[PDB]
């Protein structure tokens, strides 16, 4: 059973500044929950216990945030505001954190590779909170992957579909089929040329990794700006042995660009109705 | 001239729970700034150049923001990145900061007290960042204000036609037309009904209080639930001589309410063309 | 009474290194209670009512240490040790905090000129939590120093008889006698040698200031370094104006010296029983 | 070899209030640096690699301590004081740090229980700062321990001869001796009665154990006081084998009180001579 859950969160942010120079992109709220929180309930809803942390620069609201607040809770006791923090409490009372510092921040690579000092040797689930993903009365994805990963015991990333021409910018698979929206990789191209990309199945912030993949990452060289492209990593393991794409269900909007954070807090300010 | 700008950053936030738990009100972002830039901004303009800001627990992200740095700072400039900075720079290099500890929000009328600290004895500026007001080739609202002092000599409140029915929702004024968009001010009703408010003219969070008003506040007695307010001392210092009410060129957003909030971020975001 | 209390403490403490990597200097502890608690504490009992708190690198812990913890308020309340946090739970809800980052450390000169931002133009209070003072059956050293600015209204000075010895380590008075102890500045050398000192009375972290200080301070040129410092100010001061020493009654420990440092816990723990 | 140490410092520091309110207890200073990092320096000389630490609320200062700062790293340089940051450098650049927040201080049980998310199934040590070890020219005394463990492969709990009053506050062995003061525990009780007290070899806070304690920590009674204590879970192992209780070399200040705290002080001013 999946017991933890990697959170990589030393992104600078840089499309967010200057509000990112001091408040972590994690904590940016969405209408007024922080984007971290939404990653951590949908973790904790897949069964996870442990939520690994990789912190950068500013981390204090980030780890300040999942501390139990005392003062507030009282001084909104017995008022009609008790709700809006039942969510947040529940968490913090049914979770266990742990944090890392990321080293000289190398991107989504070194940050697996640097939270293996929370994770150790065992399987375990990666979320990125800047893919804030719902489900239409569907278990989070994370669950949807956990529950996967039950039956085919393998390192699982979560695809889906994307306009043939948005490709060029996306982390591509090419697999086989092999169940309803599931498949082996057989190889992974970044960002790949309209007529070049084998698939238009694109890798999202979401996976279950096998502790081989620590190793591998290990293994890889280093790219532009010596990131660790996970697709290299990933690939050196599907070529190894089977590992799953798998097509999750629900909607994801992308929290990463401005657009599609501005995008998500409509959503979710209509939701609320 | 008018140099200090008191910034009453001490309320709780409550319709933003949990995020405002640890991140304060005045910190969300609209896109990429905090409300509290804006606001700090626009005093900026006006000729300001002490900005008070009075806070409570959750300082840490407020006091960050304004202070110099250069770890989150001059790293990621190899982006373009790095004009994104310009604007907050050149405040934190270009301004002075002070702060003053409050002990419990008893509201807006308790808090200018306590900020008396900082201004000491001068008449002085207050802006409510929760007021996001923005102004088409207009000068900052504050601006037309501080100019408008330079003539008046005297406690200027911000005023606001509201909807002939949305009047109970603010403290609402009695005056006597001076001039284009100028009135004396009579009287001050706090959240009328509809057949006894005097006006529609709602005070905003825009104003410029003469040191009396701090002498006037501490005699003020309690009143609504334990609170001091803003409004009956407007009202006394209104009566023992003439403080002006000024009708604003622009717009402002109640991001006091999640709506407002929202409304203003798609409406920053919008005007990003 | 004299409102303000100034508290200039961002100088890196260089002599207590590592440690004040991350704690600041006037947070030390004695036995029990930072070095800065007996400072305020100090200016409380003198009157004072604002403490005025010039900040620097860190201070979260500074800002933090005044701020009314709940937490550990619940969790204690019913046990023996209910008692510990009498006196800064005492000083908390009494006296009030103001603060101001220094752009960066330069002197005590530099520091008090940063504090203008709180004081403006009032005589105002100096502690230096280095200068650690107790009184035997005595007001403290402050209360002590009111009394003179009532009778005299100038600023007056702390000063301290010392070893010929150490005499190059303080900067040295000279002035005619007034009362038992209290003599009016002449003039002042900085740490000279014994063969050529003025006398032994040496300046303590004690001060009351007049607003025209500030003024002088600026006007002050770099002398000792790239920094203005007080001694070179007070001079002037003196000279334009008119200050006061006064031989204060009660022992002084230098804890801006670990050895002082030292001795001060052990003073302290005796003291204890 | 060990690779990982675990260092509880959730404790509340109850002795040394009020500063303990800010100041965590595992930050206050010997001399010029804080009791936590003679335990890291300890647990880096005995060839551990991992420094996990569980905190509890005021723990931010302590992550500080242990994150490289690039501020006070240029003042350093080129002054006279580029070398008192040495001490702290070198263990900041061999060593890594992960770290767990321990929801609510319940014990020394409990805290390695919340550890086991940063240590997993694997032998490691366990050190608390209150207990600051200094060796007349001997291998730290968790590496004496280490040491040792090559050999014994098993569970090793440091004690130390005491006098007899001392006993009422310690757990206290009873073992069959096996060498050069080294011991099979045959039992261990928690603060017993100077008269059934079984020996005079009492506890000291420098562990290395074996992972099954893990298991054996959850299964457990709450013994007295809602508190699940390794004293028990310790003589559970030793029921089922042999686990050792060594009489390392070298002195041991009990900083856990501010008499031995105290003490530890003077001692090392001195030691700087």
């Amino acid at each position: 059973m999946i017991k933890k859950c990697l959170f990589p969160a030393a992104g600078y942010g840089t499309r967010f500044l200057p509000i990112t120079k001091t408040i972590p992109k994690e904590m940016l709220p969405i209408v007024d929950k922080p984007l971290i929180q939404y990653a951590v309930e949908e973790a904790m809803e897949a069964g996870c216990e442990v939520m690994a942390i990789v912190t950068g620069r500013n981390k204090r609201s980030l780890e300040d945030y999942f501390d139990t607040s005392y003062e507030i809770e009282h001084q909104i006791q017995g008022t009609n505001k008790e709700n809006a923090l039942k969510s947040i409490r529940n968490i913090i009372e049914k979770c266990c954190f742990s944090y890392v510092r990321q080293k000289q921040m190398k991107g989504l690579g070194h940050a697996i590779l640097t939270g293996e000092a929370l994770i150790g040797n065992e399987p375990f689930a990666v979320i990125l909170a800047d893919d804030l993903c719902i489900s239409h009365d569907h278990p989070s994805v994370l669950k949807q992957m956990t529950s996967l990963y039950q039956k085919y015991q393998c390192s699982i990333v979560a695809i889906e579909e994307v306009a043939l021409e948005e490709v060029s910018k996306y982390g591509v698979i090419r697999g086989e089929w092999l169940e309803e929206g599931v498949y082996e990789i057989k190889d992974m191209v970044e960002k790949p040329n309209q007529e070049d990309a084998p698939s238009n199945l694109a890798v999202i912030g979401r996976y279950i990794l096998t502790p081989d993949i620590f190793e591998i990452l290990s293994e890889t060289k280093p790219g532009k700006n010596n990131e660790i492209q996970i697709t290299d990593a990933l690939r050196t393991q599907a070529k190894r042995k089977r590992i799953i794409a798998y097509q999750f269900k629900g909607k994801r909007y992308d929290c990463g660009s401005v657009e599609g954070y501005i995008e998500a807090s409509n959503a979710y300010y209509k939701k609320r109705l």
